[PDB]
């Protein structure tokens, strides 16, 4: 990984030490990026719901299976209260795409994702060198997973495009300044053969129409839905 400090350094150091799991996968790959493109052809707004333990998780996942295009599950243990067991139980319970949302810094974590039933993984440009990211991209693709690559800024974008990413998520706040104009700028700079995901707050739902016209294919939510799951219906 790159030079890191503070909690982010701590979580990457712990992630490098994550023991591998010897699990056998219980489902096929249910591709997230491909289902987003299907929802786009069906004119159904494509919302990636989330689970982060801070709500019976299975009942929640089954609710979301009815509405969401996919489900992000936070599996980092020390700071975000996740687990591989929670991922596996949710993935075994539903047939929508599952994104393993963690700090993926070594190949064995992609092995873990595959063996536990996740359909893809998050990769974070700004914690990895370009060569590390390219290698992990290739490794994910060897399991039939197109990873969701997170960009922060134009330097991250340049890396992601140079290595041939086809599935990118863009937020509206630097990883702590919020800038919607900058989010739109980064979205515009991604070619149309890339599946693009915008982070969205539920309060921004009036922007979905325009963001779709600007090329966003799906929306990643990270607040409000666990307290009030039915809010996903109004996004859609």
């Amino acid at each position: 990984p790159r030079y890191l400090k503070g909690w982010l350094e701590d979580v990457v150091q712990l992630s490098l030490r994550r023991p591998s799991v010897h699990a056998s996968r219980q489902r096929p790959i249910i591709s997230l990026n491909e289902r987003i493109l299907e929802f786009n052809k069906r004119n159904i707004t494509a919302i990636i719901a989330y689970y982060l333990r801070k709500r019976d998780p299975i009942e929640y996942a089954k609710y979301m299976e009815r509405y969401a295009v996919g489900l992000s599950i936070k599996t980092e243990e020390k700071y975000f209260n996740g687990s591989y067991e929670m991922l596996r139980k949710i993935a075994s319970s539903v047939s929508i795409p599952i994104l393993m949302n963690d700090f993926i810094v070594k190949e064995s974590q992609i092995d873990d994702a595959y063996n536990l039933g996740a359909d893809t993984v998050l990769l974070i440009v700004n914690i990895l060198t370009e060569r590390e990211l390219e290698s992990l991209l290739e490794y994910a693709r060897s399991y039939g997973m197109e990873p969701l690559i997170l960009i922060n800024d134009e330097n991250d974008l340049d890396i992601a495009l140079r290595i041939g990413a086809r599935f990118i998520v863009i937020f509206s706040m630097n990883f702590g300044e919020i800038n919607k104009e900058n989010q739109r700028k980064l979205i515009s700079m991604i070619p149309s053969n890339v599946v693009k995901v915008a982070h969205l707050d539920i309060s921004e739902r009036n922007e979905i129409e325009e963001l779709r016209k600007l090329g966003v294919n799906a929306f990643l939510i990270s607040s409000s839905l666990m307290r009030n799951p039915e809010k996903i219906k109004e996004l859609i």
